This record gives structure tokens, sequence and C-alpha cells, in this order.
């Protein structure tokens, strides 16, 4: 029952990573990098030719339950590259130099909760000791001045930073990857909505990352190839100065273990429809997002 113009509920989701997985073994492999803690399974796509000693470049939806349009993102990627390998000379070069460590949804037991209860639950499904409140933000739950600041340590808030950094069981399963694959991660992409912009460090401190010229420019060149196609219009900058302040995040985490390129997107739109972006945007969401996202794979490349 899958469809890329439609939101998909986890079911779904996962028969496909199976479906698109068996239809393209010479571009995708699966593997479970861990369950989550109501036990579904944490599903990692490397989409890419093989090959040995390939760099890569990491790409998650999905950390925050009600933006689904996220989830979307992953899935309407991975179809993508599959369709264009061979056809399309940067994504043939991409696929053919590196891999892509596709996680289409990382917190699968809040995006199942927004299907079934509530549409704008954000955080983990986890219990929390002492309380009735459940779950954990887990973009507030990495090691990266982790709950400092922009953050609760109350269990029954929605930015609420965990009992400890990787207390969370995905978090906990994605720093593991992360840290099992430095030498051959170059980049780090992690996709949120809403906002329209492109933020890369830092968000736990005012502090600017040694690289901040750089990332300017790399994310002023790709929001303005974004916006070639529909003129959707992104802002970019330091989280902390563009958003808001927010301690624990992923970007962050991941910046601060090497990784030079690490970005987080806030994908359409403005708040007209906020996190409920109507499935008619999906496809054009999608497409100018591609954009951005192969400018970035593209400048990685020629600085590997
Ligand atoms: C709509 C976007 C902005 C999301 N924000 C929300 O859902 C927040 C979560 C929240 C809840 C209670 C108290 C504080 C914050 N809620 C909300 O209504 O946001 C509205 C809003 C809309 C537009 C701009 C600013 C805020 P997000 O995708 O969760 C933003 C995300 C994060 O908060 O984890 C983020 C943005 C930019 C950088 C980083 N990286 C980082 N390391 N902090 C992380
Ligand atoms: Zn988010």
């Amino acid at each position: 029952g899958h469809s890329y113009e439609k939101y998909n509920n986890w079911e779904t989701i996962e028969a496909w990573t199976k479906q698109v997985t068996s239809e393209n073994p010479d571009l995708i492999s699966r593997t479970a990098i861990g369950t989550t803690f109501l036990g579904n399974n944490i599903y990692l796509l490397k989409v890419g030719k093989p090959g040995p000693n390939k760099p890569a470049i990491f790409m998650d939806c999905g950390f925050h339950a009600r933006e689904w349009i996220s989830h979307a993102f992953c899935q309407w990627f991975v179809r993508e590259a599959v369709l264009t390998y061979g056809y399309e000379s940067h994504m043939t070069e991409f696929l053919n130099k590196l891999d892509f460590y596709v996680l289409p949804v990382l917190n699968i037991d809040g995006y199942i909760y927004t299907w079934t209860k509530n549409r704008m639950w954000r955080k983990t499904r986890s219990t929390n000791a002492g309380t009735t409140c459940i779950g954990t933000d887990p973009n507030r739950n990495f090691d990266a001045g982790w709950c400092t600041t922009g953050a609760s340590t109350d269990p029954c808030d929605e930015t609420y930073c965990g009992s400890a950094a990787e207390s969370e069981k995905e978090t906990k399963a994605l720093a593991d990857f992360i840290r099992n694959n430095l030498s051959s991660i170059k980049a780090y992409l992690t996709i949120h909505s809403y906002s329209q912009m492109i933020l890369y460090p830092y968000s736990y401190d005012y502090k600017l990352p040694e690289n901040n010229a750089e990332l300017n420019n790399l994310a002023k060149a790709a929001v303005k190839e974004l916006a070639t196609l529909y003129g959707t219009k992104y802002t970019y900058g330091p989280g902390a100065t563009t958003i808001y302040p927010a301690a624990g995040g992923s970007d962050d985490w991941a910046y601060d273990q090497g990784i030079k390129y690490s970005f987080t997107f806030e994908l359409r739109d403005k708040g007209r429809y906020g996190f409920i972006l109507p499935e008619s945007q999906i496809q054009a969401t999608c497409e100018e997002t591609m954009l951005a996202i192969k400018y970035v794979t593209n400048y990685v490349l020629g600085h590997l």
C-alpha cells in the first residue's frame, strides 16, 4: 500500500524497505542497527554501487514523530537514487564513488503513535521512572553539551533531554553506528520540519565551528539550488542563532565526532500547515530538497 506521494504508516514503510532492497540488490542493502523501545526494527539502507572502502554520507529522517514530511523524504530519496542511477550523470557518479547510509525512520515508536493516537506526538515512547509521562526528545538526547540549554529535565516536557545522553535505545543505536563507521562517514544530514532552513553547528553553544565560513557558503549555495525549482525560500546559518539554542542535538554531536559537514534540514513549510503538510506538497517538497541534498553531496565528493 506504499505510495511516494502519500504518508505511509510504519508497517508499510517497513515492508517498503524490504521490497525496495529486494528489487535493487545491486544498489541497496538493508540492515537493522538496533531495536526501538517498543521492539520495532531500526532499518538502515546502504544505497550505492558496492565496492571496497567507499566513503559515505549519513542521512536520517523521522527523529521527530510528527514531522511526517521528513519520513517521506528519505523514501523519495531512495527511489530517486535507484531510478536515475546510470541515467543521470551526477547520481551515477555519487553512487559509484560513495554510499548513502539512509535511516528512513529513527523514532519509529513515536511515528506509530502519531498514526494511532496523537498526530502531534514528538518524542520517543519510552517509559520514565517515577512518572506516568512518556518519552524523551531524541534531538536533546545526544552527548553535545547534553541538557545544558534549550532542554527540559522534566520527562513530561516535549524537550525532555532524557535520564542521560543516549539513554534512548534509538539514539544509542544511531550513535553506535556512526562511531563504528567514523572513518567512512564524511557528512551527516538530519531531516526535520518545518521552517525551511538549513542549519549547521553549533546549537548547544554560541561558539562557531572552525569551518564556519565554509559551512555558510555551502548552505548558501544549497538553498540557492533548492530555490531554482519552485521558488521556495530557505534561510540558513548556525543553529543557535538561526532558530534557537538547544543542547544534545545530533548534528552538533556528529560534528564534534569529526564529521565536518553536518546539517539539519527543516523542510516546508513556514507554519501555514506546519507539521500537517498536505500530501499534495510531498512531491514538490521532496524534489526541491533533492537538489539541495545532491548539491551538498557533490561538494563533499569534491572535498574528500
Ligand atoms: C518546527 C521545528 C522548528 C521543530 N521545533 C519544534 O517542534 C518545537 C519543539 C519545542 C517544544 C517545546 C519547547 C521548545 C521547542 N515546537 C514548536 O512548536 O516549534 C515551533 C517553531 C516553528 C518555527 C520556528 C521556531 C519554532 P524541530 O524540527 O524539532 C527543531 C529542531 C529541534 O528542536 O530539535 C532543531 C532545529 C535547528 C537545529 C537543531 N539542531 C540542534 N542541535 N539543536 C535542531
Ligand atoms: Zn524536528
